[PDB]
């Protein structure tokens, strides 16, 4: 078998391959000691590593690897994935939204970074852990699905209140920008998460289409295990693309398109 | 006297203009009722009014009132006080951040707006509120400029853990997302708020940057109230300014930028 493993911020993301056959793991990069007992046990014909905890694996275990940079693995193996489900694009931005937001112009023939932001899964989880004091990932992403955002953020109506606005009064002016108009509310751990996916969810899609205009390109490609178990947050991305008159595309398994692609760049 | 007003979201801003004077006001855009009641006890020559609340003003003065598009009005007076404090730039991208921000391109000739993000002194407020209970504008701003963001940001050399990083090592990875490392005690006040400057800080001058680069300017001009009583966030976008490799600029009176620009227009 041949392993290709994207060893980020917070997930490890491991990709085996055998038979023209891939499968696909995942482990918290806080259990990076299991993963390496398991590789140091493994009949390994290639050995492929990426991302910020590369590095630590490669030291660890018993066997050789190689490393490649994770911006050309993440555009190498985005680029399989959109052609395995169908996509023939030209050229895209990639917002690649790990712990923190990589972004990436890709012309057709390679990648090069455009951009980045510390709004992404990072803050999700730590801004979320401090408005709810929830730490597991899965009960703090269902929490905040069928928030209500209303009493917490404003809109550009809200503030141009009997004035026509020069732009969409149902934009969103300021995040959080409500709350002191509503101090008798309940702010439920469920509305208060709502609104942290939403900041993050906006800035990405703001950094992307901001980047897609200057590089004179309307596609918009989202990657990265921030948008797992998050419909609310793909709503918020999806929708305020389209807005912008982008034309966002998800991948099935796009969270591995780094650890597809240490193995393609081998 | 001749008044520009720049009702805003959460604060008017108020401009008399006589004997080759202008005097500097501001009121607090819940009290809107006080200024209107003001307005129609002075002898005003000309009113001239901007912003999402100049609607409210208009509606219930007693006078004929001038009303101009914000992002005009902001550009015109940011010019006067440009040119009045020594600052003479060909082109500049401005960012206005009120209770939202809204970002322009000033070409010389004229602005357009080239993008806006929620992040800005709605979310200082709303998001200060929800992590500190303080409602107070002057003590959570203070409380800020003492508080370190070092247990609670994730910087991506704590990502490229004992290898050299793609990108420079210091630069925020993902604002909050140092948190989930640091669970063993409660986070203080002073530090959270610090956390939520700096994510509404960082993000407003990546995107500034990013349309600076994309409209081929060096120079960023920085204005609204959002700055008043925070040195912290003044600084955080001039140091990201900078080590982007623009040139970041303040006004004295900046946030008057929208009041001094309707009085112009006029
Ligand atoms: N099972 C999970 N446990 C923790 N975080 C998860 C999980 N699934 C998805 N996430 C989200 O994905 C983010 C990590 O995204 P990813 O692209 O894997 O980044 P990295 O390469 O930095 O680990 C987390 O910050 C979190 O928001
Ligand atoms: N006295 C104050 N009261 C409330 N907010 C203040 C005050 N002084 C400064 N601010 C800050 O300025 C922000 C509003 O900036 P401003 O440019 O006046 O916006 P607007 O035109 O929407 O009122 C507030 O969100 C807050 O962060
Ligand atoms: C001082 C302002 C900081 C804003 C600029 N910050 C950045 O560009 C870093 C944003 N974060 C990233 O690019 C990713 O988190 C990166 C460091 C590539 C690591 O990838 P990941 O493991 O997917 O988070
Ligand atoms: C749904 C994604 C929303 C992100 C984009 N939102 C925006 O561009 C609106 C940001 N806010 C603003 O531009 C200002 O708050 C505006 C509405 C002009 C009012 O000016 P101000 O009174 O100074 O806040």
């Amino acid at each position: 078998m041949k392993v290709g493993i994207d060893a980020g911020g917070t997930l490890i993301k491991i990709v085996q391959e055998q038979d023209n056959q891939r499968t696909f793991k995942t482990e918290l990069t806080k259990n990076i000691d299991q993963v390496v007992e398991w590789l140091n046990q493994q009949q390994i014909e290639k050995l492929c590593l990426t991302g910020g905890n590369a590095g630590v694996i490669a030291e660890n275990i018993n066997i050789p690897a190689q490393i490649f940079v994770e911006f050309d693995a993440a555009s190498q193996g985005l680029g399989i994935l959109l052609k395995e489900q169908g996509h023939d694009l030209a050229d895209y931005i990639f917002a690649n939204v790990g712990t923190g937001t990589s972004l990436h112009y890709f012309d057709g023939q390679s990648q090069r970074r455009v951009g980045g932001i510390g709004t992404g899964g990072g803050m999700i989880q730590g801004l979320g852990y401090l408005l709810s004091q929830i730490t597991d990932y899965k009960q703090l992403t269902d929490m905040a699905q069928h928030g209500d955002r209303n009493t917490i953020d404003l809109k550009v109506r809200h503030i141009y209140k009997d004035t026509e606005p020069p732009i969409p009064g149902d934009l969103t002016a300021a995040n959080f920008g409500h709350v002191l108009h509503h101090l008798d509310a309940d702010f439920t751990p469920s509305n208060k998460l709502a609104a942290v996916i939403g900041v993050v969810g906006e800035v990405v899609t703001t950094m992307a289409i901001t980047v897609a205009r200057e590089f004179k390109t309307e596609n918009i490609v989202y990657i990265g295990s921030s948008f797992h178990n998050n419909a609310l947050l793909r709503k918020v991305v999806e929708d305020y693309t389209v807005l912008r008159g982008c034309k966002p595309y998800y991948v099935e398994n796009g969270a591995f398109s780094g650890a597809i692609g240490a193995l393609y760049l081998e």
